């Protein structure tokens, strides 16, 4: 999208060169925002072809608050295999914290619940906040949480959400997370009737491994195409009904797919 | 400052009205960042008179784990006096989080220390976070964190930070936090041997509150004045040594300073 290719641009002229966990080197940048207004269309890169069955799948899989990947294989998305177990087991990542943010003296706290509660009866709070940053559990995590952190916010009957993602791979993860949560922000919409507003995306260390970078430049010569149209067939009880049939994208002509290794 | 004051603008010119919390009402946009170089100088402001006595102490105070106030009432501070209960306790805000977040499992996280650890260890990490935002716990604090979030970066030898603000009071809280971080972010550097980077600011509802307009002109219509220079007249042992007279601000030469209404 536009903003998305300046971004990438901008990590080629700007980026320096940083050694990483994963031994395989990135150009970085630290701080960085971009905003995209949801009336415009839905923030889905044309510049690349998105597997848009992968991003719907596990974004409902967060919301059940499940980190088996099972659910995911049931439906043919290979996305967390690398990370799980063999069980399948990932640890008490994204979905685990969303729904039930484990407390010291024993309780739980679903964050979702509450947030839905605060969109609906305290529109106008500043503490809408969903955190998967549990200090207390990132040991246990098969991978800390890249999202990490996202605010909604209400104003004219438009509900905006900015979101803290502290670590981000711009061509393989970015394009997938705008579309996850620009989808959440439609979910979240509907259910508390409200109109959608602004996704302001916010990263932390922003960067592009080495050996993506023939692939970059590949994608940076293309001009970007005119957004799609996301169209939701019906409103579920909850939030929580949602399945992949109620979701529709129209208008929707990328250029074809880059292929890329992944980096673990 | 320059940056500062163009914020300001920019929520009188794009902010919309809402109703918040204290009934006061505000004037708000969402989503903003900024950065400042602190090779620069430090950022505090000169279009008015900050008080640096209350933002160091505050801090100390921070870094101690400390959530009573006796500890600022020993040092004539009383910018926490109104959410304090009979006893001076806020209940595990800020510094609790900080320098002990409680795991579901019995143990305590320090959050500083562990950074500390890794600015020197594996400064390349994408992971060096303090989190203040405790979910377990924000029923229990007499304010939600409105600084909630912070992460460090290090490249080329200086050390930068990004700071996530979920609230701000852009005339009465902004420039407060603006110098308490940069004033972190020099002990942080001085501690690893590290240069300073950059500063930069992240917000969600970005506000100014509807008594603070006229005010808000006045200061508007001054001319920033050139940054003043942080000097550290010593290197103690510990991050957690430090005092009130090991920091000496020079060139400081600000406007008049301007009285306005406290929101609680
Ligand atoms: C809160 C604050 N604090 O110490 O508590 C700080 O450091 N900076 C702020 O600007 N800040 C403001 C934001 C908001 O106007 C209120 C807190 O209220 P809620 O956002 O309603 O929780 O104080
Ligand atoms: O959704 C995501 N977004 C994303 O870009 N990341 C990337 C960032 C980085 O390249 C890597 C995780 O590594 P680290 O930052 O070293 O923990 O994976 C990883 C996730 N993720 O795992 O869910």
């Amino acid at each position: 999208m536009k903003q998305y290719l300046e971004l990438m641009q901008k990590v080629l002229d700007e980026g320096t060169q940083k050694n990483d966990r994963t031994g395989t080197g990135t150009l970085s940048i630290f701080g960085h925002q971009m905003r995209f207004n949801l009336q415009d269309g839905f923030p889905l890169v044309t510049t690349q072809r998105c597997h848009l069955r992968s991003i719907i799948h596990e974004l409902l899989w967060f919301l059940q608050g499940d980190t088996n990947i099972a659910y995911l294989h049931e439906n043919n998305v290979t996305i967390w295999d690398e990370w799980a177990d063999e069980n399948g087991d990932l640890g008490p990542v994204y979905g685990k914290q969303w729904r039930a943010w484990p407390t010291p003296d024993g309780r739980h706290i679903d964050q979702i619940t509450t947030v839905l509660n605060q969109l609906k009866n305290d529109p106008d709070s500043r503490r809408i906040i969903v955190s998967a940053w549990n200090v207390g559990e990132l040991d246990k995590m098969a991978l800390a949480p890249c999202h990490a952190f996202f605010q909604f916010y209400v104003a004219d009957g438009k509900l905006s959400c900015q979101l803290y993602q502290r670590s981000c791979d711009v061509f393989l993860g970015l394009p997938f997370n705008i579309a996850s949560y620009a989808l959440l922000v439609h979910m979240m919409a509907q259910q508390c009737d409200l109109e959608v507003g602004d996704f302001v995306w916010t990263g932390g260390d922003t960067h592009l491994y080495s050996n993506h970078m023939d692939q970059t430049h590949l994608q940076l010569s293309r001009e970007p195409r005119p957004l799609p149209k996301l169209i939701i067939k019906r409103k579920p009880e909850s939030i929580f009904d949602y399945r992949f049939e109620d979701f529709e994208i129209e208008g929707y002509d990328p250029h074809p797919g880059i292929k890329a290794p992944v980096a673990i």
